C-alpha cells in the first residue's frame, strides 16, 4: 500500500530526499487508514442498524398477531355469553312453569285423596246395610 | 488550505518541482474531502435510522397497550362465562328432577281417577242391590 | 487565528499599537474558545440525557412485561377460585338436604320401633289369653 | 456592558479614534450575544429534557407500584385457594359420612321391616288359635 507510487512517477520520486518521501508517505498512509477505518465502521453500522430494525419488526408483527387473535377471542366470548344468558332465561322460565304445575298437582292430589276417603266411607256404610239386609232375609225363610 | 505546508517545512517544500507540489496538494485534498463526505453521509444515515427505529418502538408499545386493554376485557368475560355455565348446569339438573316428578304426578293422578271410577260404579251397584233386597223383605211365600 | 482583520479596515488596523492588537486578538480567541467549549459541552450533555432516557424507557417496558405476566397469573387464580367456590356451594346444599333426610329417617325408625313394641304387647296378651282359654277347655274333660 | 473597557486600558483606549472604538465594541457585543444565546439555548434544552425525564419516571414508578399490588394480590389469591381447598376436603368427608349414614339407615329399616312381618305372621297364627279356642268354648258354654 505505497501511496506515493500512485501519486508520483518514479522520475519525480527520485528528486525527493528520502526523509521527505517518508514524511509524505507516512501522512498519506495515515489519511488512507482513516478512510479505510471510516468505510469499515460505516458498513458495519449499516448492517447492524438494519438487523436491529428487522428484529423489532418481527417483535411488532408478533404483538399485532396476538392482538388480532385476542380481539377475536373477546368477540367469541361475548357472542357465547349472549347465548348463555338466553338459555338461562329460558330454563329459568321453564322451571317457574314446572314449579307452578307441581303446586297445582299437589293441590289436586290432596283434593282427590279426600274425595277417595269420603267415597270409601260411603262404601263401608252401604256394605254394612247390605250385609244387614242379607241377614234379615235369612231370618225369614 | 494547503496542508502540505504543515507536513513539510518551507525549505523542503520550495525544493519540490511545482508540478510535484500540485500533485500532492490535490491528492491530499481529495482524500480529505472523501473523509468529510464519509462522515457527513454516515451522520445522515445515523440520524434517519434512529428516527425510524424510535417510530416502530412507539408502534410496538402501542400494540402492547392495546393488547392489555383487550386481554383485560377477555379475562372478565371468561369469569362471567364460568359463573353462567355453573348456573346453567344447576338449572338443568333442577329441570330434570322437576320433569321426573311431573311424570310421576301425572301417573299418580290417572290411577287416582281410575280408582275413583271403580269406587263410584261399586257404589251405584250397592245402592241398586240394597234397594232390591229391601223390596224382597216384603215378599210373600 | 487573527480575527481582528475582519472588523477593522486596513489603515485602521495598522494604526493600532502592537500591544493593542495582541490584547484584542487574545480576547477574541478566549471568547471563541468559550463558544467552542459551550458547543462541545452541550453535545456531551445531549448524548448523556438521551442515554439516560433510553435506559428508563427500557426499564418501563420491562416493568410492563413483568405486569402482563403477573396479571395473567392473578386471573387464572381467580378463575380457579370461582370454580372452587361453586363446588363448595353445591356440596353445602347437598349436605344440608342429607341432614334433613337423616332427621326424617330417624323419626321413621322411632315410629317403627313403637309399632314394634305395640305388636309385642299384643302378642304377649294373645299368648296369656290362649293359655287361659286352653285351661278352661281342658277343665271340661 | 462596555466590553472594550475590560480588555484595554484607559491610555490605550484614549488613543483610539471613536469610530474605531464603536466598530470594536459592536463586534465584541455581537460575539457576546452569540455566547449568551448559546447559554440560553442550552438552558432551554436542559430544562425541557429534565421535565421529560421526570414524566417518564412517573410512568415507571406507577408501573412498579401496580406490579407490587398485583404481586401481592396473587400471593393472597394463592392462600385463598389453599384455604378453600381445605374447606372443600372437609365438606367432601362430611358428605361421605352422611351418605354412609343414609346407607346404614336403609339397612336398619330393612331389618326392622323383616322383623315386623315376622311379628305379624306370629300374631295371625296366635289369633287363629284364639278364635278356634273361643268358638269351642262358646259351643260348650
Amino acid at each position: 500500500a505505497a501511496v506515493l507510487q500512485q501519486v508520483l512517477e518514479r522520475t519525480e520520486l527520485n528528486k525527493l530526499p528520502k526523509s521527505v518521501q517518508n514524511k509524505l508517505e507516512k501522512f498519506l498512509a495515515d489519511q488512507q487508514s482513516e478512510i479505510d477505518g471510516l468505510k469499515g465502521r460505516h458498513e458495519k453500522f449499516k448492517v447492524e442498524s438494519e438487523q436491529q430494525y428487522f428484529e423489532i419488526e418481527k417483535r411488532l408483527s408478533h404483538s399485532q398477531e396476538r392482538l388480532v387473535n385476542e380481539t377475536r377471542e373477546c368477540q367469541s366470548l361475548r357472542l357465547e355469553l349472549e347465548k348463555l344468558n338466553n338459555q338461562l332465561k329460558a330454563l329459568t322460565e321453564k322451571n317457574k312453569e314446572l314449579e307452578i304445575a307441581q303446586d297445582r298437582n299437589i293441590a289436586i292430589q290432596s283434593q282427590m285423596t279426600r274425595t277417595k276417603e269420603e267415597l270409601e266411607a260411603e262404601k263401608r256404610d252401604l256394605i254394612r246395610t247390605n250385609e244387614r239386609l242379607s241377614q234379615e232375609l235369612e231370618y225369614l225363610t
